[PDB]
């Protein structure tokens, strides 16, 4: 049974790795705002929105008990973006860049956590 400070120390470097991907992480730093973006169908398509600010806040305040719940949220944000956006769009290709980065950093940390 993990403690939320153990979880934060080990997983937060993987989250900071995402934030550094400038400009790729910019669309993902805050919730998608469908009104601002003019995309009224977004919450029809994305039933469980997620973004970097929400994951950071959940990490910071201890809302994850096990590491796979953090991993699930990160992949939720990618899958939402791959689902809603066309393959030709910048955010789609941005999402693939951050997903590539993420797999690269999450593997060793998950194996030392377990
Ligand atoms: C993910 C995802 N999944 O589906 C969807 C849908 C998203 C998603 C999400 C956001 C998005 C977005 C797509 N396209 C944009 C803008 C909007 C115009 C069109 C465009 O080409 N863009 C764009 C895309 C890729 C890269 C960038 C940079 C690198 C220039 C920044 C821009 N943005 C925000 C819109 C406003 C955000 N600023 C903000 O919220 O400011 C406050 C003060 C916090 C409210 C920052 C980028």
């Amino acid at each position: 049974i993990f403690k939320p400070e153990e979880l934060r120390q080990a997983l937060m470097p993987t989250l900071e790795a995402l934030y550094r991907q400038d400009p790729e992480s910019l669309p993902f730093r805050q919730p998608v705002d469908p009104q601002l973006l003019g995309i009224p169908d977004y919450f029809d398509i994305v039933k469980n929105p997620m973004d970097l600010s929400t994951i950071k806040r959940k990490l910071d305040t201890g809302q994850y008990q096990e590491p796979w719940q953090y991993v699930d949220d990160v992949w939720l944000m990618f899958n939402n973006a791959w689902l809603y956006n066309r393959k030709t769009s910048r955010v789609y290709k941005f999402c693939s860049k951050l997903a590539e980065v993420f797999e690269q950093e999450i593997d060793p940390v998950m194996q030392s956590l377990g």
